[PDB]
DNA sequence: TCTGGGGTCCTAG
DNA sequence: CTAGGACCC
């Protein structure tokens, strides 16, 4: 028995899903973003087809570069209900299989298939392929490995429109010269500071010594970091439902922000907003976080416990406004934010 | 071609 | 008990 984990991750998932309902604009530039009008500033890229991306337009771009970078892209507004609903079904599609199925997020999905030894992972992955394609229209890419963290990893090879396999067997070789941060979990500050340390690839980190690591990162960040090198990960697909741990929404407002009576409204109503949201859920607030952002793009966020789990409109509006008044300067805030942890503890 | 929004987790003081 | 650093979709 041959135990496999299978990381299927929609491709180009907002733009594909556009293009379901807007076949014509098949391989041409699509570019998803705030509202569709690439002049509009303060905006960004949510969604790159693919031949926007040659163009080098990439989620988190502001909307007015990548015009410049890509001016006969077709701008679509984002629509969030679409992407649920085809997001639902897809995955809907996938617990269809029988298999144990994690969901992450949207687009993206972890599935654990144990296989006698007689099959073939790349055959499920067509498979799966084949009945996504079919039924909902979308294109998917599957890798597949032994562990989430090193399957995600092969996705990343298999796009667009393809399987990749990734094992102990071609690991290294694949990976082995790679700077760091192609490891999932892994970004530009911890390869810097692993630069800092001699280790510039992969490989390096997988035969760093351990006290190295563990001195510099903690006794368990430390290992984990060299588990990941060596191409380990967690193995367990969990089929459960994912239970949030907080909800938030901030905005950064089409003007610059200065007098205080505007603030007070938008974080009393972000509050409210993100309430009712989480009261619909049949959660509890635990903690109130109050985020503010400067001209500067300076950004920092205060916390406050509530006294006790509540899920009272008046207490909680209070605590956002309270921590909102610790922040120092009525300056230009850019952006306003709260988010509201929720209790894990019972339903 | 001035910089989005929703998240999780872990470790310092 | 919180600050915020760091990564992710
Ligand atoms: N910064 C980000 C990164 C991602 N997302 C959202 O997450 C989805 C997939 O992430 P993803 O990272 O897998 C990209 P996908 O669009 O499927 O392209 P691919 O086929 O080559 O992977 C996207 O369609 C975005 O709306 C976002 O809002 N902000
Ligand atoms: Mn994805």
């Amino acid at each position: 028995m041959t135990k496999w984990v299978l990381h299927v991750d929609l491709d180009q998932f907002l733009a594909s899903v556009e293009l379901r309902r807007r076949p014509d604009l098949r391989g041409q530039p699509v570019i998803v973003g705030g509202s569709g009008d690439p002049s509009e500033p303060r905006k960004v890229v949510t969604c790159a087809s693919y031949e926007a991306r040659e163009f080098g337009v990439h989620a988190g771009m502001p909307l007015r570069a990548a015009a410049r970078r890509c001016p006969d892209a077709t701008f679509l507004p984002s629509d969030p209900a679409a992407y649920d609903e085809a997001s639902e079904q897809v995955m809907g599609l996938l617990r269809d299989l029988g298999h144990p199925l994690e969901v992450w997020g949207w687009d993206e999905a972890y599935l654990g298939a144990d296989l006698p030894d007689e099959s073939d992972p790349v055959e499920v992955a067509e498979r799966i392929r084949t009945v996504v394609a079919a039924e909902t229209g979308l294109s998917c890419s599957v890798g597949i490995s032994d562990n989430k963290q090193r399957a995600k990893v092969a996705t990343g090879f298999a796009k667009p429109a393809g399987i990749y396999v990734l094992t102990e067997a071609n690991w290294m070789t694949v990976m082995g010269d790679r700077p760091p941060d192609a490891l999932w979990g892994v970004g530009p500050k911890t390869t810097k500071k692993l630069a800092a340390m001699g280790i510039t690839t992969v490989a390096d980190l997988a035969v760093t010594d351990p006290s190295v690591l563990t001195t510099a990162f903690g006794p368990s960040t430390g290992l984990w970091l060299l588990l990941l090198a060596k191409g380990g990960g967690d193995t367990e697909v969990s089929s459960e439902p994912w239970v949030p741990r907080s909800r938030s929404h901030v905005v950064t407002f089409p003007q610059d922000l200065t007098e205080r009576r505007e603030m007070d409204s938008a974080v009393r109503d972000l509050a409210l907003q993100t309430l009712a949201e989480i009261v619909e859920q049949g959660r509890i607030v635990t903690r109130v976080a109050v985020t503010v952002r400067t001209s500067t793009f300076y950004t920092r966020t205060k916390i406050r416990k509530l006294p006790a789990p509540s899920t009272d409109a008046g207490q909680i509006v209070d605590t956002a406004l309270a921590v909102l008044d610790q922040f120092e300067l009525d300056r230009p805030v850019r952006l306003l934010g709260v988010r509201l942890e929720l209790a894990m503890d019972d339903v």
